[PDB]
């Protein structure tokens, strides 16, 4: 019933996977070339002009965190009540803050920014860190007792972040212990040791 | 019951604002000054070191899309189902994204980056006559038959847009009929026209 429309990257695409497979749902990849994509006629369908696409019957969406929302409500996966729903949110959108950030490191000033932002990094992820302190200790999720759509966006933020710069949570032991707990839930272990995720590049141009 | 704790301008909390005056909530505005921002204090007890900061009840949150959701959530404004909520997001979203160039061209780039912003303005307003032409041709809302956040953030967007670049409306028909349409809400029409509103920059650098 649902479909994944993207290039053959991880990208933001990683963390709605992560979730789909930690879920156990079954879903159809279809894969966008490159040379597909500057043909240009599959990008001036797309509303915004961007990938992913994303097929749930005939509701066709775009925009990665509407898909993690939206998934995240049909799934349960988006807090108890209102005001975790809320905290969700609050999540997700300092995560969606950083990913433009790295985004922008990546395709658009690898070289001449790097040790900068990776300098600046620990101040990036300190209120996750925080965040984490101030529920339950850090010992559950980012929000409340369950899992929610902003777990998997952060664990993706967390991953690419260990990449680019190796250690870099040293310096955060609940954002480390969370990543190992979350990253040792069975489906989710299954799905990033697979080819369907190890075998993609984190980014479309060669950077991590 | 609502606390906005922000600059004195319009910037994120336009939308917002535009939404509790509208629903005919009340609310308390904090106001920071430039001084107030650079002590310090303050910044460093925000989560993510930005404003608006936003309280209901007991509850804390900060992000502006966070506050605009919370506030659809909790007061009914986004759609009336599961498949309308996805489309609220997925409007939301494409709203930020050009919030996003907007801001990066206001603050980091006015004098140089202009031409090409203004050039490239049909082509990112283009989505939203789309939008509004495959729902009940666009004689409601941006999506389904009530008012939802997203309208608020659209209808805001596009305001500032028309002070930047007077008349980037006047090809699209349905997105300058919802304008009038949305702007001619008796409370929102009220607030549009008070000081409150007008007497505000819309940016903090005295660009526009
Ligand atoms: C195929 C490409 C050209 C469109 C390419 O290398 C590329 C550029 C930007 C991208 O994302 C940016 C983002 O905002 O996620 C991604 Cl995911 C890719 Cl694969
Ligand atoms: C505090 C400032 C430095 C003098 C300043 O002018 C400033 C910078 C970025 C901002 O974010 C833009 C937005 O609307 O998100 C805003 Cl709202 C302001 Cl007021
Ligand atoms: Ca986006
Ligand atoms: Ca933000
Ligand atoms: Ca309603
Ligand atoms: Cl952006
Ligand atoms: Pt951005």
């Amino acid at each position: 019933p649902y479909t994944v429309v993207y290039f053959p990257v991880r990208g933001r695409c990683a963390a709605l996977r992560m979730l789909l497979a930690d879920q156990g749902q079954s879903w159809k990849e279809e894969v966008v070339t490159v040379e597909t994509w500057q043909e240009g006629s599959l990008k001036a369908s797309c509303l915004y002009g961007q990938l992913p696409k994303f097929q749930d019957g005939d509701l066709t969406l775009y925009q990665s965190n509407t898909i993690l929302r939206h998934l995240g409500r049909t799934l349960g996966l988006y807090g108890k009540d209102q005001q975790e729903a809320a905290l969700v949110d609050m999540v997700n959108d300092g995560v969606e803050d950083l990913r433009c950030k790295y985004i922008s490191l990546i395709y658009t000033n690898y070289e001449a920014g790097k040790d900068d932002y990776v300098k600046a990094l620990p101040g990036q992820l300190k209120p996750f860190e925080t965040l984490l302190s101030q529920n339950q200790g850090g010992k559950t999720f980012i929000v409340g007792d369950q899992i929610s759509f902003a777990d998997y966006n952060l664990l993706d933020l967390l991953l690419i972040h260990e990449v680019l710069a190796p250690g870099c949570l040293d310096a955060f032991p609940l954002l480390s212990a969370y990543v190992g707990r979350l990253s040792a839930r069975p489906k989710l272990k299954a799905f990033l040791a697979s080819p369907e995720y190890v075998n993609l590049p984190i980014n479309g141009n060669g950077k991590q």
